[PDB]
């Protein structure tokens, strides 16, 4: 019953569905092979991610997916976001086809690449050199800021910006994920813990958590938390603090400590991002420039 949009429509028979990547309120995601995503090379294979509805989805579920699809159409393409590739709306189930990042999300990317602990026996000339270096960590932060700046310019507020919502390509390019999700901000279970132990309330700006107010400056707060995640190499924010305690600590103006092996320049940016007044936090344009200066000084 959905209208045809020839600009984005992709023949569903050119998809070969593969391994499920995840399922939830937002639909289910399946890895797939696509043939001829580039119309110039009709028989060329590529690996993509496909969002679709679940089993006994309701009419609301379909509306939510159609909405996310249209939002992704509207926002357009950028290097540092997960981009819309095509859609399947005709003669069959609704598919939304997007880019698939090979290396997973940034949190797991970092946690899997923490430096060798002294418990490992030295072997060869690089025994203490881990996969992650400071300039690459800074580059990760810079790329996310660039993506958010783009999303900002298209009037998009993410509302959950976190390392888990940043994906990493085969070339270590950062791509912001799920930026067009309806997130039900008027019915958030602040005590909710995910299957992997995440407490999403720990990324919310105070004005969002306490006043249900979101601006781009709310995302800047979240970016500050994400900065902290990066330079703890995928650590969980507010260590050992449960949600009830988080509430009172935030009301008292509590902020996270400077992490180990983190230069003052970057903790400085974190603390700026967590300034109480939204207007006293940097803009994403300012964050891009600030991080670019560090990047150029160390590259
Ligand atoms: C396809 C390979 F790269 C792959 O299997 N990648 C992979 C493997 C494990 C874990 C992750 C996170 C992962 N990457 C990955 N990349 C993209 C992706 O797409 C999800 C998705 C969808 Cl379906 C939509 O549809 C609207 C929007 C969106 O955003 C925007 C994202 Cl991120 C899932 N996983």
């Amino acid at each position: 019953d959905l209208p045809l949009d020839p600009l984005w429509e992709f023949p569903r028979d050119r998809l070969v569905l593969g391994k499920p990547l995840g399922e939830g309120a937002f639909g289910q995601v399946v890895r797939a092979e696509a043939f001829g995503m580039d119309p110039a090379r009709p028989d060329q294979a590529s690996t993509v991610a496909v969002k679709m509805l679940k089993d006994n989805a309701s009419d609301k579920d379909l509306a939510d997916l159609v909405s996310e699809m249209e939002v992704m159409k509207l926002i357009g393409r950028h290097k540092n976001i997960i981009n819309l590739l095509g859609v399947c709306t005709q003669e069959g189930p609704l598919y939304v086809i997007v880019e698939c990042a090979a290396k997973g999300n940034l949190r797991e990317f970092l946690r899997a690449r923490r430096p060798p602990g002294p418990d490992l026996s030295p072997d060869g000339p690089r025994s203490s050199e881990g996969p992650l270096s400071f300039p690459v960590l800074v580059s990760c932060a810079y790329q996310v800021a660039r993506g958010m700046q783009y999303l900002e310019s298209r009037k998009c507020i993410h509302r959950d910006l976190a390392a888990r919502n940043v994906l990493v390509t085969e070339d270590n390019v950062m791509k912001i994920a799920d930026f067009g999700l309806a997130r039900g901000v008027h019915h958030i279970d602040y005590y909710k813990k995910t299957s992997n132990g995440r407490l999403p309330v720990k990324w919310m700006a105070p004005e969002a958590l306490f006043d249900e107010v979101y601006t781009h400056q709310s995302d800047v707060w979240s970016f500050g938390i994400l900065l902290w995640e990066i330079f703890t190499l995928g650590g969980s924010p507010y260590p050992g603090i449960p949600v009830e305690e988080l509430f009172s600590l935030l009301r008292e103006g509590h902020r996270m400590d400077r992490p180990p092996h983190c230069p003052p320049e970057l903790y400085g940016l974190m603390r700026e991002c967590w300034h109480a007044a939204p207007s006293q936090r940097p803009t994403f344009k300012q964050l891009v420039e600030a991080l670019d200066k560090v990047l150029l000084a160390v590259s």
